């Protein structure tokens, strides 16, 4: 007889979600999600009827220490309360000891989440940004060199001669006025001087006309600064607390690791108080959102890559994956379901249905501007905050000139 | 006597419109339009009298919800309530099952309608726009301050007061000419004057070069991306609602087609709430116009163009035809007229009378279409109307100086 | 006794490579590589003695042309030539039906390889490219001409020869200073001098603004589109030939998949002539390298990432993975040997030893680390090495003038 197989699963977005008409609809229609579509495909390929059920406590869990009492979904499968589990259940060595897994239908790794740092205004002195620091060094050394060669060449006192007005202070003024592309009231009037001037006018031309080119795109830059980038530094500084899900594979992974960085992270997490762990994923996400970015959460990238799809998008991934693991369908040991389930999983992976469902349940429901923001239209006008830095040095120079004038006055008239 | 031909049709513009004197006229003269002319032509060719009517409930009609009853005009034909339909009845595979269609008399496709995103209107003084108002405000207090400091510091006790030319007015001129980068005829010689000159030159640079830069930034291109043609973007976002006419070929097309983008659009339309459908094309256009651009209506492209080639010309067509279909005269599969109507439509198509008729009711009134095609060229030369605001300032400042000279002369005369 | 396990594998780099002393070594020590380390780990876990071999004909193998005979590794395995295969054997549905696979020990996807389109580097004097080469040669004769005509016309009989300062050398200075737009000491006062000044100013205005312009034009953006990834430029056109490895999972994937782009690629590959297939990955890479960029090869991305890390690193990977697959240890169906091997692979995966070995054999020998990926940031600041050619000219001209002053002084002394 067509026995309805007792499926067991857990509510988690977007794998299993309660449809909004659950107050009126009845049966399986109340449940939709990626795992519901996968279960439908599997049942259709195997050709049997099924009844959905939900785990009694919502825990993935493991065997309790020193009692060996299995619980959660694993307890449900070991003790035969259900026939097959279809859920994001990570393959691990301890679970393979008692339950069989199909070949993995999706691959994922550990990922890290923080509250995003909002973009910031450009700095005060962003007008000198388009050119590197060494260029602003060499421009000053070139200015000094031309200034002093032009003095040395004139006023050489041949076989008194004083026709050359180019004292050191007027040669120094001439070189500056020439560089700023402003006029001047004197010219070298001699061949070696004309030679020295003509090269500096070339240098000038080539330099200015290569700095005025890109200046709009530089006064405004939008995005800068981030708190961390490699996510390794969370092992080195205690300014930001972090933790993991309870009764999850991730906690066992960090307990079991022997890499010094992960063992240090575990040693911190295993003794810091108040409790850094959470009972559910969304509680963790809300804690991160509220804690001003002072708290960071570790979760499988299969979740982070969805959390960033949904508004308000105040949180973003960092760093690369620490490892790689797979999800799988699970069955009681020795049950006849295992081999046709494995063949069905293979055939669905070969047909590309899994990718179609991945697009259906990840990218069709994204709304934040990360989906498309490449238009990058021109910024309108040019706000004063972008240019305010130019006025401060002006007023400081006006304030310095008066001081120099007054000290020169009181020095001379004494 | 022979039986007078009972013709049937639906009130639709500009195919069939109420004559302005409908409250006073009598007989067939109450109706005029494209299809009334076409009916007159077919009548003159075939030679029979005819009496017009209007369909009872204003629906093109289709097969009902699997009850296999046909509503509207198709039902009026099949069940013998009328003898011939003359209307924009779209040829479809299900309708050929029960009625005969002539060869098509016009060609059309599915198309989209949305609100037009305005038209650009530069100001007279648009050249002031690449810098914000408060820069043009603060730079004047900057100029005043630099001038009055340079005066305060130049004409200060040399110990010989006659030594230096930088009086107030020459400082006020020098700092102006220095800001315009148009050269000068004097330069300060005191150190305290030279530092205030050099700082003003440094300001001058950054500023006049950031104006030229941003100025150029604009004159590159100014366009609005809009939804891309083929309207595939309607499948990528929920920001814009859309719907179709109730009981129409377009609704059956969306229900039936297995093209994944169209199937997704159907899945949206068949699940979105509240109801997006409308009973008439007029209501569809109104729901476009009033919805602040958040709604789009899907309709036959030969009806789209009429909404835009005639006043108020406020919408914008987007995209091309998604398919190809035709209209046809249709008759019960129980009558002999299926041959002379075909021969008539072919004869009229070959004599070009259809083109004369189309250019009587669509484009003969092409008021808005003057230069309406535009261009995508990014190399258009500047027109004089972009610059006139500088010529007015030049002429006004000439008139101002040519006035001030007279009063200075009269003062010099009477003093 | 624990009977010696007959292991089998295929020569492939870096999974299994010949030891440098293979002409002198004996026993198992002739072979080293990633899979030899993995085999040693499994042997240390389960303790059995093992003897390595190499597959007889160098093929991964598949079911024959409907004759239902298996060649290559899977053939040697099923018919009992060998007891366990340790190689990059892709898990596939047709293979599961006859042999058993452990859980996958590595992840990979299909990827595309082409020749990298070389590079260009700025010259020392790259600042002179933005205009021309013949313009820089034909502007010196312009300068000489304007100079010598201005001299010819200025110092012409005023009837008083001493009236005008524009001797040869002052004309030669004036026209230079005028060209640089850096002002001047004096201006001509004769009409015939003023017209030649006024024309030179116009030439300057129309030339120096087109240099600055084109100069800017470049510094906007610099990138080469290259062949579009995701098999677009492979499916759009026949311009680039491509073909899979013979007797491999990729050929079966392209045959079987009903994705229209992939089906079109298969239709091309199954009809292009002459034969595009190759027997080894080395031949595939050679046919990429030598074909002047007109050929592409389709291989596992874990192979691609190794070729992009071997001398001289001339290829480029394009696009992401087209799919997802894994590798597995495989054993004859129903044999007891595999049940502890699945647990061994899980244990080694959890202890992270697979990551250690991957680093040891892909990255702990990354001598080819050119790291020439760069960035797409169009806001990069100018580096000093883009400008040094102007500083060398400045210093050389300073040195030249500082030399000429001494010989002028010595002449003035001795004359
Ligand atoms: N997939 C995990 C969820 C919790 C975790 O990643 O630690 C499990 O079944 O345990
Ligand atoms: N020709 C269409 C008119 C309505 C529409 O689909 O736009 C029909 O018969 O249904
Ligand atoms: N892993 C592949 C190697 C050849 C290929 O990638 O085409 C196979 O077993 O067929």
């Amino acid at each position: 007889e067509q026995k309805t197989v007792v499926v067991t699963t857990i509510l988690e977005s977007p794998y299993v979600m309660m449809k909004k008409n659950h107050e009126m609809l009845e049966g399986n229609e109340r449940y939709e999600g990626y795992c519901v579509d996968l279960a439908a495909e599997i049942a259709k390929h195997c050709g049997f009827k099924y009844k959905l059920t939900i785990v009694g406590d919502g825990k993935y869990g493991a065997r309790d220490a020193d009692t060996k009492i299995w619980n959660g979904m694993v307890g449900e499968l070991v003790y035969g309360k259900a026939d097959i589990a279809i859920a994001p259940l990570t393959i691990t060595l301890v679970r393979e000891e008692v339950i069989d897994f199909s070949k993995p239908f999706m691959s994922l790794g550990i990922s890290i989440m923080i509250k995003k740092p909002q973009k910031s205004k450009p700095g005060v002195f962003s007008f000198l940004d388009p050119l590197a620091y060494e260029i602003w060094m060499c421009i000053v050394f070139a200015y000094i060199g031309v200034s002093v060669v032009l003095f040395l060449v004139s006023r050489f006192s041949p076989y008194s001669e004083s026709t050359n007005e180019f004292g050191i202070f007027n040669s120094l003024w001439f070189s500056l006025g020439a560089f700023m592309q402003q006029g001047c009231d004197i010219s070298p009037r001699s061949l070696s001087g004309r030679i020295v001037g003509g090269v500096w006018w070339f240098f000038t031309l080539i330099i200015i006309s290569s700095y005025t080119a890109n200046l709009a795109a530089f006064l405004t830059v939008e995005r800068m600064v981030s708190p961390i980038e490699s996510a390794e530094d969370l092992s080195k500084q205690t300014e930001i607390a972090y933790g993991t899900l309870d009764s999850g594979s991730t906690k066992e992974f960090f307990r079991r690791s022997k890499i010094a960085v992960f063992d240090k992270m575990w040693t911190y997490m295993r003794s810091a108080e108040p409790s850094v762990f959470v009972r559910t994923t969304a509680e963790g996400v809300a804690r991160v959102r509220k804690s001003k970015g002072k708290y960071a959460y570790l979760l499988e990238s299969t979740m982070n890559e969805y959390i960033e799809q949904r508004k308000p998008c105040d949180t973003m991934k960092v760093g690369g994956n620490l490892d790689s693991k797979g999800y799988g369908i699970a069955t009681p040991k020795g049950s006849s379901l295992g081999t046709p389930v494995n063949l069905a999983v293979l055939k669905l992976s070969e047909q590309g249905v899994l990718d179609k469902l991945k697009n259906k349940w990840w990218y069709d429901k994204g709304e934040c501007g990360a989906k498309d923001s490449g238009s990058k239209e021109k910024t309108s006008a040019l706000s004063l905050s972008n240019v305010a830095g130019v006025f401060y040095i002006l007023v400081g120079g006006l304030g310095l000139a008066m001081l120099v004038a007054l000290i020169e006055f009181c020095y001379k008239s004494r």
